[PDB]
């Protein structure tokens, strides 16, 4: 069965960024999950957000595909952000949520997958279907991705928009 519960959404914190030596359009991020040692997150944002409003940021994180070096660099997350061709927003937390806390969907209870099989093509049957609310709210198939007790996770200003 195919749908968002299949992945491991997490909150985590970006607790340093930097651009990446080789790559100008990469930034090479240490991320706080909640777990004993921080992840290293490879991402393309350089041309859409200024270093500065990378450290510490509050983030949301696909956690459960399969590590690969990007540059040389191991990449064990994706930060889920809003994305059109014209800009790219970084999904942002309710207020309160902190490193490990999950996201859960109203209509899609289950466990994600221990690791996501590449070869099966699952991230990328279930990414179509990810997108902002005329609200910003970021959704699957319009069941807000939500953080229970907390609230909703969102866009500052892209509504209906796609999510990578």
């Amino acid at each position: 069965p195919i749908d968002v519960s299949r992945l491991d959404l997490r909150i985590g914190c970006i607790i340093t960024a930097r651009k990446h030596p080789d790559a100008d359009s990469l930034y090479v991020e240490e991320v706080d999950v909640g777990e004993i040692a921080p992840r290293t997150v490879v991402s393309g944002l350089v041309n859409h957000v200024p270093l500065e409003q990378m450290q510490n940021r509050m983030v949301i994180l696909l956690c459960n595909l399969k590590p690969a070096k990007m540059r040389g660099v191991l990449s064990q997350a994706m930060v889920m952000c809003a994305s059109s061709p014209e800009k790219i927003e970084i999904l942002a937390p309710p207020n309160g949520s902190v490193p490990g806390d999950r996201i859960t969907f109203d209509a899609f209870p289950g466990e994600p997958d221990k690791e996501l099989n590449p070869k099966k093509k699952i991230w990328e049957q279930i990414q179509p279907d990810l997108h902002t609310n005329d609200e910003c709210v970021a959704t699957y198939k319009g069941v807000p991705f939500e953080v229970k007790g907390k609230g909703v996770c969102r866009a500052q200003t892209m509504s209906n928009s796609g999510i990578k």
